[PDB]
């Protein structure tokens, strides 16, 4: 279920900065725009659209997230493991930031998206990129703290590793 950056046709990063040791945090995001992607070709386009917005419109080094999750249930590599992100203030150098593609302000993502996120986390721990005792957070805990978080936040609040901050 894991697609590399070259698999979705990513532009190279402008610059890459690494952080050391396994990430102590996992942070769950949604894209808002682009909207939910239904097939692998559509989700590859969603990843390029986010990268283009972050690199070309905002002048950032790369798509801000570590990984994306499509409606196809696939995992898309963004900056990847142990790369400083641009997704969560105070956590960019100590987390894996996972974006579920789509507008998940209120609605619950489909199961294959939730399953892909759990599989990515398990993979990251198994390969030594995520701390085994990682802390799981929602974006409304670290970044947009007045966002209510919706059914997605309620869902991740029930997962093992979910942490109050």
């Amino acid at each position: 279920r894991l697609l590399s950056r070259s698999d979705w046709g990513a532009r190279l990063p402008k610059s890459v900065e690494h952080f050391q040791g396994p990430a102590p945090y996992v942070i769950i995001h949604h894209s808002y725009m682009p909207a939910v992607c239904y097939s692998t070709p559509d989700c590859m386009k969603s990843m390029r659209d986010m990268q283009d917005f972050h690199q070309l419109e905002r002048g950032w080094n790369d798509i801000g997230y570590s990984f994306g999750i499509g409606g196809d249930g696939m995992i898309y590599t963004g900056r990847g493991f142990n790369v400083i992100g641009a997704h969560a203030p105070k956590y960019n150098d100590k987390s894996v930031g996972i974006v579920l593609i789509g507008d998940w302000r209120t609605e619950l993502p489909p199961k294959q998206m939730l399953d892909a996120a759990k599989n990515l986390i398990a993979f990251g721990v198994f390969k030594g990129y995520i701390d085994p005792a990682y802390k799981l957070l929602g974006h409304r805990q670290v970044r947009d703290t007045e966002s209510p978080g919706g059914r997605l936040f309620a869902e991740i609040s029930s997962w093992p590793h979910f942490t109050h901050i």
